[PDB]
């Protein structure tokens, strides 16, 4: 397994999106992982529809929140998910309006990373590509982030409240990190991205609820 990798340089990651005033972070984390798998399997990078997930996953709560595992299971049972063009993101809860003519990808299940194992999460990123992860993003230091490797001793490993995408890992000035793609727009952080502490006792619970789709 490599010491460092950035999937953005391989063309596996789509531009940073903005979820707006809707707790649909799980939907953006889900499509991000599916977009990476679609690019590996077909060679084409396309924007998938998070709105398709907020409106249709009955096991989730739409703009009220949800889980990535439930999103993947829906895509599997539905035998598809729409592209962003075929099902536009509006940031609100609406009825399921899935269009089969706009289908851009599907998945055949998911696999979870062993709880709390950052080494297993590292091997998963190196071998499969972008992985959906859950973190504690409640702190003020997270909201106002800009440059450097993020670490805060007050970050909880048990209070998971946000979903993001791990697109790689590296080392910045002696500190090991995870390249994290957020869904709060380009005005946030470092052009929508955040470098989170790697191998610092599972900081912010980064390896507590990680998963990737199977194609
Ligand atoms: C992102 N913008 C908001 N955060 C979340 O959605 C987080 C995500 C990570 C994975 C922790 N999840 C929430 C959450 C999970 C589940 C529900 C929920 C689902 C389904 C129902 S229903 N429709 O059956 O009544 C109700 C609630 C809400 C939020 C949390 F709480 F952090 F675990």
């Amino acid at each position: 397994a490599p010491d460092s990798i950035d999937y953005r340089k391989k063309g596996y990651v789509t531009p940073v999106k903005n979820q707006g005033q809707c707790g649909s972070c799980w939907a953006f984390s889900s499509v991000g992982a599916l977009e990476g798998q679609l690019k590996k399997a077909t060679g084409a990078l396309l924007n998938l529809a998070p709105q398709n997930l907020v409106d249709c996953v009955s096991e989730n709560d739409g703009c009220g929140g949800g889980y990535m595992t439930n999103a993947f299971q829906y895509v599997q049972r539905n035998r598809g998910i729409d592209s962003e063009d075929a099902y536009p993101y509006v940031g609100q809860d609406e009825s399921c309006m899935y269009n089969p003519t706009g289908k851009a990808a599907k998945c055949r299940g998911y696999r979870e990373i062993p709880e709390g194992n950052e080494a297993a999460l590292k091997r998963a990123v190196a071998a499969v590509g972008p992985v959906s992860v859950a973190i504690d993003a409640s702190l003020t230091s997270f909201q106002f982030y800009s440059a450097g490797v993020y670490y805060d001793e007050n970050c909880s490993s048990d209070a998971l409240n946000h979903a993001v995408l791990a697109v790689g890992y590296g080392i910045q000035a002696g500190n090991k990190h995870w390249i994290i793609k957020n869904s709060w727009g380009e005005s946030w952080g470092n052009a929508g991205y955040i470098l989170m502490a790697r191998n610092k006792n599972n900081a912010c619970g980064i390896a507590n609820l990680a998963s990737f789709p199977k194609m």
